[PDB]
Protein backbone atom coordinates (compact mmCIF):
# COMPACT_ATOMS: atom_id res chain seq x y z
CA UNK A 1 0.00 0.00 0.00
CA UNK A 2 1.25 3.28 -0.58
CA UNK A 3 1.64 5.28 2.64
CA UNK A 4 2.00 9.63 2.71
CA UNK A 5 2.70 11.66 5.85
CA UNK A 6 2.13 15.27 5.62
CA UNK A 7 3.29 18.68 7.44
CA UNK A 8 0.25 19.72 9.13
CA UNK A 9 1.63 22.83 10.50
CA UNK A 10 2.70 24.67 7.12
CA UNK A 11 -0.32 25.45 4.83
CA UNK A 12 -1.48 23.31 2.05
CA UNK A 13 -0.29 19.99 3.76
CA UNK A 14 2.73 19.37 2.34
CA UNK A 15 4.12 15.45 1.66
CA UNK A 16 7.41 15.00 3.59
CA UNK A 17 7.71 11.59 2.99
CA UNK A 18 5.99 8.53 0.68
CA UNK A 19 6.85 5.18 0.86
CA UNK A 20 8.50 2.92 -2.28
CA UNK A 21 4.78 1.56 -1.97
CA UNK A 22 3.46 4.75 -3.05
CA UNK A 23 5.25 5.05 -5.77
CA UNK A 24 4.64 1.88 -7.53
CA UNK A 25 1.17 2.90 -7.13
CA UNK A 26 0.62 6.27 -8.48
CA UNK A 27 3.68 6.01 -10.61
CA UNK A 28 5.39 9.37 -9.52
CA UNK A 29 8.75 9.33 -8.62
CA UNK A 30 9.45 10.68 -4.95
CA UNK A 31 11.27 13.80 -6.44
CA UNK A 32 7.78 14.46 -8.06
CA UNK A 33 5.36 14.18 -4.62
CA UNK A 34 8.01 15.80 -2.17
CA UNK A 35 6.48 19.44 -1.40
CA UNK A 36 3.41 18.76 -3.22
CA UNK A 37 -0.22 18.09 -1.54
CA UNK A 38 -2.01 14.95 -2.33
CA UNK A 39 -4.94 16.56 -4.28
CA UNK A 40 -3.04 16.06 -7.20
CA UNK A 41 -4.18 12.30 -7.68
CA UNK A 42 -7.70 13.84 -8.37
CA UNK A 43 -9.02 14.28 -12.16
CA UNK A 44 -12.34 14.99 -13.94
CA UNK A 45 -14.26 11.72 -12.71
CA UNK A 46 -13.25 12.18 -9.10
CA UNK A 47 -16.06 12.90 -6.91
CA UNK A 48 -16.22 16.51 -5.29
CA UNK A 49 -18.86 15.32 -2.67
CA UNK A 50 -15.58 12.84 -1.31
CA UNK A 51 -13.12 15.40 -1.79
CA UNK A 52 -14.99 18.11 0.22
CA UNK A 53 -16.28 15.66 3.20
CA UNK A 54 -11.98 14.59 2.91
CA UNK A 55 -11.26 18.21 3.36
CA UNK A 56 -13.87 19.18 6.28
CA UNK A 57 -12.20 16.22 8.45
CA UNK A 58 -8.48 16.88 7.78
CA UNK A 59 -9.56 21.09 8.56
CA UNK A 60 -10.95 19.90 12.09
CA UNK A 61 -8.14 17.01 12.62
CA UNK A 62 -10.00 13.82 12.86
CA UNK A 63 -9.37 10.84 10.71
CA UNK A 64 -11.13 9.82 7.70
CA UNK A 65 -11.91 6.87 5.29
CA UNK A 66 -13.40 7.61 2.09
CA UNK A 67 -13.27 5.76 -1.46
CA UNK A 68 -12.37 8.46 -4.22
CA UNK A 69 -11.64 8.09 -8.28
CA UNK A 70 -7.72 8.78 -8.41
CA UNK A 71 -5.52 9.03 -11.41
CA UNK A 72 -1.80 7.60 -11.82
CA UNK A 73 0.89 9.27 -13.81
CA UNK A 74 0.09 7.72 -16.93
CA UNK A 75 -3.73 8.96 -17.02
CA UNK A 76 -4.77 5.50 -16.00
CA UNK A 77 -7.65 6.21 -13.08
CA UNK A 78 -7.95 3.65 -10.22
CA UNK A 79 -10.36 3.56 -7.24
CA UNK A 80 -8.50 4.76 -4.17
CA UNK A 81 -9.30 3.42 -0.67
CA UNK A 82 -7.69 6.17 1.35
CA UNK A 83 -7.54 6.08 4.79
CA UNK A 84 -6.14 9.51 6.73
CA UNK A 85 -5.30 9.61 10.37
CA UNK A 86 -3.89 12.80 12.57
CA UNK A 87 -0.23 12.29 14.72
CA UNK A 88 0.06 14.74 17.74
CA UNK A 89 3.69 14.54 19.50
CA UNK A 90 3.81 14.89 23.25
CA UNK A 91 2.92 18.11 24.71
CA UNK A 92 -0.74 17.55 22.71
CA UNK A 93 0.30 19.19 19.18
CA UNK A 94 -0.69 18.28 15.86
CA UNK A 95 2.37 17.76 13.38
CA UNK A 96 1.39 15.21 10.59
CA UNK A 97 -0.97 13.29 8.70
CA UNK A 98 -0.47 9.68 7.97
CA UNK A 99 -2.32 8.40 4.90
CA UNK A 100 -2.58 4.98 3.64
CA UNK A 101 -3.53 4.66 -0.42
CA UNK A 102 -4.56 1.15 -1.68
CA UNK A 103 -6.18 0.14 -5.04
CA UNK A 104 -9.05 -1.52 -5.09
CA UNK A 105 -10.13 -1.53 -8.51
CA UNK B 1 0.01 -3.77 5.15
CA UNK B 2 0.44 -2.67 8.80
CA UNK B 3 0.87 0.87 9.55
CA UNK B 4 2.36 1.67 12.98
CA UNK B 5 3.73 5.29 14.43
CA UNK B 6 5.80 5.51 17.50
CA UNK B 7 7.06 8.34 19.24
CA UNK B 8 10.50 9.29 19.18
CA UNK B 9 10.73 11.45 21.97
CA UNK B 10 9.82 9.49 25.20
CA UNK B 11 12.12 6.81 25.87
CA UNK B 12 11.71 2.97 24.32
CA UNK B 13 9.59 4.06 21.34
CA UNK B 14 5.75 3.79 22.16
CA UNK B 15 3.50 2.74 19.60
CA UNK B 16 1.02 5.74 19.46
CA UNK B 17 -1.25 4.82 16.53
CA UNK B 18 -1.89 1.29 14.42
CA UNK B 19 -4.34 0.60 11.57
CA UNK B 20 -6.55 -1.97 11.38
CA UNK B 21 -4.48 -3.74 9.12
CA UNK B 22 -1.70 -4.12 11.43
CA UNK B 23 -4.66 -5.54 13.35
CA UNK B 24 -5.58 -7.61 11.26
CA UNK B 25 -1.72 -8.80 10.62
CA UNK B 26 -0.61 -9.45 14.00
CA UNK B 27 -3.98 -10.42 15.69
CA UNK B 28 -3.53 -8.30 18.36
CA UNK B 29 -6.29 -5.30 19.48
CA UNK B 30 -5.27 -1.66 19.47
CA UNK B 31 -5.85 -1.80 23.09
CA UNK B 32 -3.22 -3.97 23.62
CA UNK B 33 -0.76 -2.19 21.13
CA UNK B 34 -0.69 1.12 22.35
CA UNK B 35 1.63 2.28 24.47
CA UNK B 36 4.06 -0.89 23.84
CA UNK B 37 7.22 -1.05 21.94
CA UNK B 38 6.57 -3.38 18.76
CA UNK B 39 9.33 -5.57 19.82
CA UNK B 40 6.52 -7.65 21.36
CA UNK B 41 6.26 -9.54 17.79
CA UNK B 42 9.65 -10.98 18.31
CA UNK B 43 10.67 -14.54 19.46
CA UNK B 44 12.41 -17.63 19.91
CA UNK B 45 13.60 -17.90 16.42
CA UNK B 46 13.92 -14.31 15.93
CA UNK B 47 17.47 -13.46 14.50
CA UNK B 48 19.57 -11.23 17.23
CA UNK B 49 21.97 -9.95 14.39
CA UNK B 50 18.49 -8.58 12.30
CA UNK B 51 17.06 -6.80 15.62
CA UNK B 52 20.50 -5.02 16.78
CA UNK B 53 20.76 -3.73 13.13
CA UNK B 54 17.05 -2.62 13.16
CA UNK B 55 18.17 -1.10 16.98
CA UNK B 56 20.97 0.82 15.64
CA UNK B 57 19.25 2.45 12.65
CA UNK B 58 16.63 3.67 15.21
CA UNK B 59 19.24 5.04 17.49
CA UNK B 60 20.98 6.94 15.01
CA UNK B 61 17.45 8.28 13.65
CA UNK B 62 17.92 6.67 10.26
CA UNK B 63 15.59 4.35 7.85
CA UNK B 64 15.81 1.07 7.55
CA UNK B 65 14.45 -2.12 5.91
CA UNK B 66 14.94 -5.76 7.16
CA UNK B 67 13.40 -8.76 6.91
CA UNK B 68 12.75 -10.51 10.48
CA UNK B 69 10.83 -13.28 11.96
CA UNK B 70 7.66 -11.95 13.94
CA UNK B 71 4.71 -14.18 16.10
CA UNK B 72 1.07 -13.01 16.09
CA UNK B 73 -1.01 -13.63 18.93
CA UNK B 74 -1.69 -16.96 18.54
CA UNK B 75 1.81 -17.80 18.42
CA UNK B 76 2.13 -18.67 14.82
CA UNK B 77 4.91 -17.37 12.88
CA UNK B 78 5.48 -14.88 9.86
CA UNK B 79 8.35 -12.87 7.63
CA UNK B 80 7.54 -9.62 8.26
CA UNK B 81 9.11 -7.55 5.80
CA UNK B 82 9.35 -4.02 7.82
CA UNK B 83 10.47 -0.95 6.55
CA UNK B 84 11.59 2.19 9.36
CA UNK B 85 11.39 5.62 8.54
CA UNK B 86 12.38 8.86 10.57
CA UNK B 87 9.63 11.65 11.01
CA UNK B 88 10.75 15.07 11.28
CA UNK B 89 8.92 18.55 11.81
CA UNK B 90 9.09 21.91 11.24
CA UNK B 91 12.19 23.18 13.02
CA UNK B 92 14.13 20.03 12.57
CA UNK B 93 13.40 17.78 15.72
CA UNK B 94 12.79 14.23 15.54
CA UNK B 95 9.08 13.33 16.57
CA UNK B 96 8.10 10.11 15.56
CA UNK B 97 9.11 7.21 13.29
CA UNK B 98 6.50 5.17 10.59
CA UNK B 99 6.57 1.68 9.83
CA UNK B 100 5.42 -0.61 7.37
CA UNK B 101 4.91 -4.38 8.04
CA UNK B 102 4.45 -6.75 5.51
CA UNK B 103 3.42 -10.29 5.03
CA UNK B 104 5.88 -12.48 2.73
CA UNK B 105 5.55 -15.59 4.17
C1 LIG C 1 -2.18 12.89 4.65
C2 LIG C 1 -3.12 13.16 3.50
C3 LIG C 1 -3.14 12.31 2.42
C4 LIG C 1 -4.00 12.53 1.33
N1 LIG C 1 -3.96 11.64 0.29
C5 LIG C 1 -4.76 11.85 -0.72
C6 LIG C 1 -4.74 10.95 -1.81
O1 LIG C 1 -4.00 9.98 -1.84
N2 LIG C 1 -5.59 11.19 -2.86
C7 LIG C 1 -6.44 12.25 -2.87
O2 LIG C 1 -7.16 12.38 -3.86
N3 LIG C 1 -6.48 13.14 -1.85
C8 LIG C 1 -5.69 12.95 -0.82
N4 LIG C 1 -5.70 13.83 0.25
C9 LIG C 1 -6.63 14.98 0.22
C10 LIG C 1 -5.96 16.30 -0.08
O3 LIG C 1 -4.76 16.46 0.68
C11 LIG C 1 -6.92 17.45 0.24
O4 LIG C 1 -7.05 17.53 1.66
C12 LIG C 1 -8.30 17.30 -0.41
O5 LIG C 1 -8.16 17.24 -1.83
C13 LIG C 1 -9.25 18.43 -0.08
O6 LIG C 1 -8.58 19.72 -0.16
P1 LIG C 1 -9.08 20.79 -1.25
O7 LIG C 1 -10.60 20.77 -1.21
O8 LIG C 1 -8.50 22.13 -0.81
O9 LIG C 1 -8.52 20.31 -2.58
C14 LIG C 1 -4.86 13.64 1.35
C15 LIG C 1 -4.83 14.50 2.46
C16 LIG C 1 -3.98 14.27 3.52
C17 LIG C 1 -3.97 15.22 4.70
C1 LIG D 1 8.42 2.52 14.28
C2 LIG D 1 9.00 1.19 14.67
C3 LIG D 1 8.36 0.02 14.32
C4 LIG D 1 8.87 -1.24 14.66
N1 LIG D 1 8.17 -2.35 14.27
C5 LIG D 1 8.66 -3.52 14.60
C6 LIG D 1 7.96 -4.68 14.22
O1 LIG D 1 6.91 -4.63 13.59
N2 LIG D 1 8.48 -5.90 14.57
C7 LIG D 1 9.65 -6.00 15.26
O2 LIG D 1 10.04 -7.14 15.53
N3 LIG D 1 10.35 -4.91 15.65
C8 LIG D 1 9.88 -3.72 15.34
N4 LIG D 1 10.56 -2.58 15.72
C9 LIG D 1 11.83 -2.72 16.47
C10 LIG D 1 11.70 -2.40 17.95
O3 LIG D 1 10.95 -1.20 18.15
C11 LIG D 1 13.09 -2.23 18.56
O4 LIG D 1 13.65 -1.01 18.07
C12 LIG D 1 14.04 -3.40 18.27
O5 LIG D 1 13.47 -4.61 18.78
C13 LIG D 1 15.41 -3.23 18.87
O6 LIG D 1 15.33 -2.73 20.23
P1 LIG D 1 15.89 -3.64 21.43
O7 LIG D 1 17.20 -4.23 20.95
O8 LIG D 1 16.06 -2.70 22.61
O9 LIG D 1 14.82 -4.69 21.66
C14 LIG D 1 10.08 -1.31 15.39
C15 LIG D 1 10.72 -0.12 15.74
C16 LIG D 1 10.20 1.11 15.40
C17 LIG D 1 10.93 2.38 15.80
Amino acid sequence: AGVVITDAQLPDYPIVYCNPGFVQLTGYPSEEVLGRNCRFLQGPATNPETVARLRRAIHEGRPAHVLLLNYRKDGQPFWNDLRIAPVRDVEGRLTHFVGIQSDVS
